[PDB]
């Protein structure tokens, strides 16, 4: 009898792989996936890598990979074998030629490179089955995203393992490749928004005009998505564009251009009034091109933290964005304010402006610092309606 | 030269205590407080305990207390010396008679008892100076509260170390003893509410009628306060009463009783309508006795999780309370709804009810699951006012 | 394939339980007993607990119980799962809802409570078979007794697991329940004595009059029994009474009362002489009611350490009892001394008194500090007999 | 500034040594003794060794000696530096030429050899002051004795560090050298006995005839003395002779020889009777040459465990000795038995024999298995005397 | 089911031994050899020891042997069970009577003694098969040699496990016993040389005259052989003699004696000249008796480091030998120099002497410090030949 990793992978049964996985870990479930491989040439080694069904839980070095040299056990703690983001993989390495400090490092690097390559290969194998991938990605999506934040070397492969709900995907997640395949002729950006939940993101005001124009928007639901989007600027030559931020332009018709410029001018006074009324609470007030059904939204700066990122941070300094209010120039409420300002009906305008602002915090993904102050405006607004 | 703990405490200087504290810990600051004591009689030992200026940060046993027997070092890991909630204290114990398993346990218990006693004594010494206590309590308030949750033996002493802002304390915290001293003649309960911040709690709708009646309310701002209030039912013979919960009654005049009963009946139809309109979203709708200026609030059940507790949990099962809506029968909005229901003006009532409900979530300390749905009602309500 | 603990216990074979026990411990023997259970409701978890056939052997936390959350391994070191006295149990816990510090503690407590409950259930199952219990109790009797010394919550169940030889049990141990069933009509106390061995205890002078009266006496042979008897005052409403101590009275007839009082008075002079002769070596000399065949014994104080406890301590301060000498007023030797004192034949009385004292140390469970001094009296006593 | 060990020892003050001792250990007392030395030639190193005032308290290697190579810290765990019995010494080693496995071992051995040499030198320095040695030896006597049990290389030096009370030393301990100086002309053996305490040993029956003859006897009071006396047969060419064992002869006159032989024959019948009466309880009964004042003793075999050793073992197989009874042929009791046997007055002889036997257990350093059986004989013996 | 070690060894299958070996180690290969034994008498224990197929790889104690007492696991770290040189053996010990410090040490020693005995027995069993031994010895030859360097107690058995190529063994290794069997009538020494490789040693100049005389020479190829030969002076009463050192004499005929003495005198002038020419580079120049075909060699001192040992050390002080040049008095080159010196053709002699010296460094197992200086002499020597 001989170690399992030294056998021909076509001769090992699923049950043998499973029992060996259990022997080398604390898991009592069968592994979700297995990759048994060998590397020949400059370096020679053999290896079995496993993906568990479930994601695993200071002074402790990571011990997911047992190290053997020429079939002799060395240690279970060799961190250099495997990057932190792959820490969930359990396996063995048996190296024929590990041996003074730098020769060893070169060998460890080459081994790491190949382990990553083969793990990526394995995840791509899992992805052939939709249901299996769904379950892998629920457990290890965070890990792939971590890999993107640091393993610039495998960017494309890692990016292709990502999944996201979108405005076009329905009750299933889509891939970035398929998002790109569905892109319209002159579409330059891949649009996304971040937030707490799909339910909330799918009724988001930020995507109103994108929907009408046929621009698919990706929903990014995970705290980590925020950091990934800081490091990653594009994919298959298309830029990411966040629809909760300044700096996002839709592709416009020459006719559309003029329509927007004409609407901008008509709202200049209203914009300036709302700014003056709101003081330091916003950086500015401008005419939106993102809204259809909503009167206004609060948008974050191009380079700073988003609303969603901000509240992840408050819950858990010079990076948090000032807010920009954007107005729907076609919305009835906005139209009425423009006229009441055009004739400034001045008292009521203030109340209305703060009410729109405070409500925009709620819809734009911010918390209200002062809910009873806000309640007071709601109550006054209701009193009006009632009599 | 001899160990510092074996000297007469009246002969040791602050600088000697400080250098010894630094030698036995990783802190490079002077300790905030020092307690050097000895126990005689059944057991004999000597000890120096220190409180640090700042609160300290799986397989590791706690090592805040070095153990010596007859001046000989034994271990730094003897957990039995000191309960977990005192883990922040650094010190030494030198026992003359530690020695087979049970004789040792008895001795360890008696030593623990005395360490707790003397640490409590020390905190009470720190409390003589307001500014020093302010700083101790900011760091170790959590620890005292933890002690209350488990050290039933020292309840009173621990309870007397607590501090809270209240409706009467101003920009300073008060004690429970002083709260009790300020209590009105027939006052039975110690009133409190929990929440995110003092700023928010001081404008809370839950305390409107308590203020008018001269009932002081304590503001409890810390996640842990929630658990303390589960274990602790009273203090100096007065019950705690949470003003965000059902089951709280103010002491009433016979005249006040009748006034409330008469107001209850007049709102029965409105209450039943609002229930029918709201369906499963509330357990019931009733007439409040807590409100003065606000139209309504959402209150939690007597035995279940509070609003504040709930959102600590969502962020971090059969314990989360159903909500009860309470109405201010004297509030203009409520009066108008009563009449519009008394004559049911039926369409608009629904909108108004959900609007009041959703706003109550905001003021009663809950999150909105659906902010764009809520925005839609706000917008419709505004449209009414504008025309 | 799935973890064994997640299967229906009625479907797992003894061999499966055995192999799993071996996989999670260092034992290569089958477990003596197995308890596979689940808890539903507030908390949900599943668990397998094992009792080994043999009792197992500073910086090391106890690792008898592996912890899993939702089938994912967490740690093997979670001490909160299981009290120290159950440290011999090997098992796994798989919790569906372990998750910030206090919510976790509550869950850990509830889990501990249930583990203790189910282990106690298991020991009670083992007890259905006499031979199996005999073997369990030989290994883990010390553990049950430790549990009694600290787990006040499970007093009755733990007390019912105890076994002791008694004056009525023969070559088998009895239970406390059966002792109580055999108690005479007006019997108030459960009588016991402690000592080195059954052989020695069954010929003990302390039980002479108890035997004649039909009062069963329990023999307590283990060092730990001493501590258990300090904490535990009674069982099924009957007090424990130590027959090696002062403070023990048999239930007497009105006729028996008078007989004892009359015998007391007749021995007052002898008692006072023996005291005067013995000086500080005893607290007092009194007439016994415990003796039948022996002339005298040494008895320990009601609240202090017993003879047996004392010698456990010397071998391994203000707790060790002064001795009280009790005399058999009907014994020939005592009768002769009473007359020789009544007429004080004064020289020989001294020798006789110390001889009785030193011999009483031997029979009452004390060591002789001065065996050659004692030999000298024996030799002088022999010389008399020989001529 | 430079490491203290690299300074000239004549230039370092007691206070510098003390502070450095405290820095490298957990002791807060000044060291009792200091040895700062260097080795030159084949190997070069420097070292400071300390003896603490008090004796210090599985996976942990011993860390009493810090290791430096060329002033660079290596480890504190190098066990090879210092034998286990010197584990109480705290110090540093700074080696100029530690560097593949065997060259290092040679160097470690030579270093160990020199450390032992210099520690032995230091203990011999402490011994110049009687009071200081008294205190060292109370703490570390066990260590020197351990060294003798294994460090055959330093036998003489270690043997000269030993101290013992003796029949001639008074309230002070003596040395082996001085014992040898006091030996009589033709004295071949160094006599000793072992036991619980000096008080008991000084009234021991085993030494009665040794006292009269002017043979000094050493009192060995410590459990470890038993093992030392197993390994060590002699000192300065004189054998050790245990006076509690068979195989010990005093030097006799030709006249003394005949006297003993004549007494042997006269007691042959008594000896054989006592054997027959005692059965398996003794190996034999013989005439003693050790007794003067006592009638008899129990002696242990030449090669087996002594009485004292036996009871150390029972408290904590084929090594425990059968007992031999030796009789004082000149003792009145023995004389009377000889005559009563010479005429066998047969009933009473049995009682007397067992009484002498059981009493001999007490004086010869054994426990009584059956104290109430023994009490019964005492009582019967007393009854005789009383009438 | 019961632990494997408690079964009768004749009843356990190879597969059971293999699976148990894998369970207790990190090896996934079957063990190379197994020894399952028990010891009865004074001590009682049972044990299984394994030899792995391959040799295994600071704060870590050695854990090759699991310790059980009465079937209960104690620790895997008990170093006292097994000497460091046997550290490669994996096994279990189950002791019936391990239990205060010294009784335990005695038991541990006796256990160690028996483990070594049985491991030695096992290696001797492996040696029955040539191919199996070849493979064992390639892995663990270093270990046996380490054992010889320290386990003086098992010298003969360990020495018999050694294997070496020799001038007579061919492509196979021989044993020391067989070397001794092949020794000539009056042969006193066992001859050896050390060096880098068999290939190099078999063409060594040091063995030229030994071959002609029929004296077998052992080739010692391993760094450790150097240390073994320092500690071990002989085997089956024959001394080891190193042929690279001074102090080695062949057994000579009376006729051979005279022949050598006559050749010595004739070369005295040449020897003295070469010394004068070479200065401090050699200790002396003498006539060799070891050479046949070579003109000269460099030999090391009797007590110091050899050439091979020296270069092990340089690569990895007062121990490194000065060199002695020995000349072949019958070699043509030496003859010509003798005549050119006899007539001193003085210029060329110097060049020739250094050339012979530098070349001798190469053949005698030393490195050249100055290869371009040496190249210059080679070039000048070539220039002569070419013209």
């Amino acid at each position: 009898h001989k170690p399992l990793w030294t056998r021909d992978p076509k001769d090992v049964t699923k049950e043998e792989y499973a029992a060996f996985y259990k022997a080398i870990s604390n898991d009592w479930e069968d592994p979700a996936a297995t990759k048994h491989f060998s590397v020949e040439g400059q370096l020679e080694f053999r290896s079995i890598m496993f993906v568990p069904k479930r994601a695993p839980f200071p002074n402790k070095k990571r011990n997911n990979i047992k190290l053997y040299v020429r079939r002799v056990f060395i240690m279970d703690n060799c961190e250099d074998l495997c990057p932190d983001w792959l820490g969930f993989v359990k396996g063995v390495v048996d190296s024929e030629d590990l041996p003074e400090n730098l020769q060893q490092n070169k060998i460890l690097k080459v081994i790491r490179k190949n382990i990553v390559k083969k793990c990526l290969e394995m995840f791509d194998e899992v992805a052939e089955n939709k249901e299996d991938y769904k379950q892998f990605y629920e457990q290890f999506g965070k890990n792939i995203k971590l890999g993107i934040h640091e393993d610039t070397a495998n960017r494309k492969k890692l990016m292709e393992l990502l999944r996201f709900y979108s405005t076009e995907s329905g009750e299933e997640m889509t891939t970035l490749k398929d998002y790109v395949t569905r892109m319209k002729a002159g579409q330059k950006s891949i649009y996304y928004i971040t937030g707490d939940s799909k339910k909330k993101l799918e009724t988001s005001p930020f995507i109103e005009q994108a929907r009408r124009r046929g621009l698919e928007v990706l929903f990014m639901t995970e705290p980590i998505d925020e950091y990934v989007m800081q490091q990653v600027k594009d994919f298959e030559d298309k830029k990411f564009a966040c629809l909760t931020k300044e700096g996002v332009h839709f592709e416009e018709s020459e006719e559309e251009k003029q329509q927007r410029e004409e609407e901008k001018a008509a709202c200049e006074k209203l914009c300036k009034t709302m700014k003056e009324v709101l003081g330091d609470k916003v950086e500015k007030v401008i005419v939106s091109e993102r809204l259809s059904t909503s009167p206004c939204i609060l948008v974050t700066s191009e380079f700073g933290w988003s609303a969603h990122m901000e509240q992840i941070m408050r819950n858990q300094q010079y990076m948090m964005s000032k807010k920009t209010m954007e107005l729907n120039p076609r919305h009835p409420i906005i139209k009425e304010l423009r006229r009441r300002v055009g004739a400034d009906n001045d008292k009521a305008v203030k109340d209305l402006v703060f009410l729109l602002f405070d409500t925009s915090l709620l819809t734009s993904g911010f918390q209200l610092e002062d809910p009873t102050g806000y309640a007071e405006r709601i109550n006054r607004m209701i009193k009006l309606g009632l009599s």
